[PDB]
């Protein structure tokens, strides 16, 4: 299979389940608290590294010892750490999760060395992201940087998966040079002014992004499973029924997998598949990174579909 | 000389400080511009605001036998607090709060109570003697209500003097309520006690009278940046804070609270001893995180020397 290049942040999530929401000026007590590893880049690395992608991951940690901590952990998830930088003087990024008794959640970003991921870091990687057969990437990293990778892997005839995450509007420079992209409801609305409620709002969303330049628009729908259309001909691929106990990193799970599965040169469908497996599992599981399953898993719960 | 001692019966934290422009909604994630982990705990910050402000306290806690908890232990010591009575939960983790605090400078708090769940009715009753021989016993409600109920009766029974601090906001039963001698609820906690919503010096003094009837002589209901609605059972007062920047207010009530007892058991008279504790609290409010914000009894005077 191809080589498969994750560029984005990396993040130590502190987790607290509660019952509801503190209200301003309020204080809440919850039933569970858990610390581990999570950020949107490295969860997406470590769902392509533990199903079986040959992954390399550009990212940035601080000299704190948290930091060393990941690094050393995400070499144990089968991915490349070499492009993983370490910044002097700045600690790792952070996030603070609240979960609500609904699943819900809210998240609170603390960018940390995340932020100094940099164009000049991803220039340093011109030669890797070229000869990548993909370049996933999401949105808890500067966007210059991602639109400076973006370009190279552009010129370089290197697939571009976008994962718009967290919701933000983008510009048509960036969106032109999209091959994937894997927006959830919000995202999409967010980015194309059309709410998602239904598989027609879906289609209507995606056009706008098709004709944006993006050629193959997948839309998380949830426990709904996603949307999935290319130039314009698309539809709803259902996911797996799961008793779900956190969400968190199901969408950056849906990513890993999905990727893995295209360089593996499965058709788009079956790797939607490949894809809302890992994720079904994930969603069964508590943090982000703890609740990424492997390749043996993934294959063991479609082989007893 | 040493005024009568107290005696500080509360929670442990290691806060987890994000700075961010607007509290983020459900489903929602947001990028904060400051991070900081500070000692916290309302237990804590009101002994440390105790300690620092001139008091001679002691403080019933429990932090959990992690690195964090030896760390506190170490830093209540230097803040001029009698740590004896902390004690260590071995298997449990000390405690820890998730903050978020938006552009106005006003917060919200997730609480994973941790080592201070176990600060249990019999740990109250290894201190009856500290509790029986103190002048004065301060409480929160970030411990378990049972033993904030058991220590309420040793210093009843003990004509040691009850001072309840009910946060975070919740109703409590008319039998606590009846052994405080003093109650300082925020405008949030007056009305969470007495079912009546405070907005002025007309419902400041309603919300205090439901208090009075339940038993509390003296009720100080805090209005933010208006001070404070003192009542001493029926005749209140208001008594204006001072005006500063605010840049963080976390701590901004348990710091007056320390700094009220102080001056308290230094025999000032209630008027004057809120003054003190408006002096110290406008301070804190201009610093950032809980017990980092505490400032001390010389930071305390001269403030005050000054006005
Ligand atoms: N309740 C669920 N049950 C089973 N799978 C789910 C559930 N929720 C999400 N998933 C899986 O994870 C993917 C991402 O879900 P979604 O909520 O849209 O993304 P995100 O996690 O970014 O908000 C889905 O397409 C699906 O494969
Ligand atoms: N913005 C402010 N300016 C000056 N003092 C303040 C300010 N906010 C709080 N304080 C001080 O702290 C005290 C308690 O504040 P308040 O908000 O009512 O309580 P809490 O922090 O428990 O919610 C006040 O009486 C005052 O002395
Ligand atoms: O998508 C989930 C992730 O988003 C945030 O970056 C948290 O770190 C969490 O792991
Ligand atoms: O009152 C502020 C405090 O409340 C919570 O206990 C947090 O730990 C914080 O330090
Ligand atoms: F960049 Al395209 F269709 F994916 F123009
Ligand atoms: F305990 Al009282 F008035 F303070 F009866
Ligand atoms: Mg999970
Ligand atoms: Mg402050």
């Amino acid at each position: 299979a191809g080589s498969l290049v994750v560029l984005g942040s990396i993040n130590a999530d502190h987790i607290l389940n509660l019952q509801s929401f503190p209200t301003p000026g309020e204080t809440v007590t919850g039933n569970h608290y858990q610390v581990a590893f999570g950020g949107k880049g490295a969860n997406q690395a470590v769902a392509a590294g533990r199903s079986g992608a040959n992954i390399a991951f550009i990212a940035c940690t601080g000299d704190d010892s948290i930091g060393e901590s990941v690094r050393q952990q995400l070499a144990t998830d089968n991915i490349d750490i070499t492009p993983v930088s370490v910044i002097k003087g700045e600690s790792t990024g952070v996030a603070l999760i609240f979960v609500n008794g609904e699943g819900e959640n809210v998240i609170g970003i603390h960018a940390g060395a995340n932020a100094a991921l940099s164009p000049a870091l991803v220039e340093a990687q011109r030669e890797r992201i070229a000869n990548a057969s993909a370049l996933l990437m999401q949105l808890e990293s500067p966007l210059e940087s991602v639109m400076a990778a973006a370009k190279i892997a552009h010129q370089n005839k290197t697939i571009v998966a976008l994962n718009p995450a967290p919701a933000r509007e983008l510009p048509d420079e960036l969106l032109a040079l999209v091959d994937i992209i894997t927006p959830n409801e919000t995202e999409a609305e967010k980015l194309t002014g059309i709410r998602v409620e239904n598989d027609e709002d879906a289609a209507k969303a995606a056009q706008v992004l098709h004709e944006k330049g993006i050629r193959t628009v997948l839309i998380t729908l949830g426990s709904r499973g996603v949307w999935a259309s290319v130039n314009g001909e698309g539809q709803r691929v259902p996911g797996f029924r799961v008793q779900a106990v956190d969400t968190i990193a199901a969408g950056d799970t849906f990513n890993g997998a999905l990727i893995t599965a295209l360089l593996e040169e499965k058709p788009l469908p079956e790797a939607i598949r490949f894809a809302h497996a890992a994720a079904a599992i994930a969603v069964t599981r508590k943090g982000a990174q703890p609740s990424v399953p492997w390749r043996e898993e993934i294959d063991a719960f479609l082989d007893r579909q």
